């Protein structure tokens, strides 16, 4: 997270850290005691065993419940930037209570609110290509970009009605490399997005770019 600030405990009940060999790699989203929602680039392709996921923590390394995954699941038509969704499923349960809960799902159908406030939380990189990457949670609020200002700015193609994009047109507040497949929620901190791609982190003119929920929820209730 670029631009942003410390977040309190209980700010993100459900958010999760996922680490990839034992380093930073990726968020999360707890949908239930087993599931979780992130980004199907964090984990398409790659060895699932390298995996863990933390709740109930403002600290990625200590603190809450730990699982391994036993399964995953990418969007079946995950490409590209598009559909960048998965769901994992965990070998240890995570009950919810004290700072654990899970995720309220935005509306199916519904997309976010161009100049509505947004709010992105994770434990990536505070700089385009920063060396630190954050032990205790941020988290970040910025607008959201509409549809067709992001495609002015990445090209039609680009952006399809399955992602929705969020930043300041002078840039400098963002999600960046590590925040991918953590939460976006809106003023109201139900879960719109997933952390997916963009064009650097917090550049003037591209947006951070989200898996839309509202656009995915067949997939999501499907297998959560």
């Amino acid at each position: 997270i670029v631009g942003g600030t410390s977040a309190s405990a209980g700010d993100f009940p459900f958010i999760v850290s996922i680490s990839r060999n034992g380093g930073p790699w990726c968020g999360g989203s707890l949908l239930n005691a087993n599931t979780v929602l992130t980004a199907a680039h964090c984990v398409s392709g790659y060895a699932q065993s390298g995996f863990q996921i933390r709740a109930g923590s403002l600290s990625r390394t200590s603190g809450g419940i730990t699982s391994s995954l036993s399964s995953v699941r990418v969007h079946p038509s995950y490409s590209g930037n598009n559909n960048d969704l998965a769901i994992l499923k965990l070998s240890t349960s995570i009950p919810s209570g004290g700072n654990i809960g899970y995720a309220r799902l935005a509306a199916s159908g519904s997309d976010p609110v161009a100049g509505s406030s947004a709010t992105v939380a994770g434990w990536g990189a505070t700089s385009e290509g920063g060396s630190s990457t954050p032990v205790n949670l941020l988290k970040v609020t910025v607008p959201i970009v509409s549809r067709a200002t992001c495609r002015a700015q990445y090209g039609t193609s680009a952006i399809t009605n399955q992602m929705f994009c969020a930043g300041v047109s002078s840039g400098g507040k963002d999600s960046c490399q590590g925040d991918s497949g953590g939460p976006i929620v809106d003023s109201s901190n139900t879960l719109i997005g997933a952390v997916s791609w963009g064009n650097g982190c917090a550049r003037p003119n591209y947006s951070g770019v989200y898996a839309s929920v509202g656009a995915l929820r067949s997939f999501i209730d499907t297998y959560a």
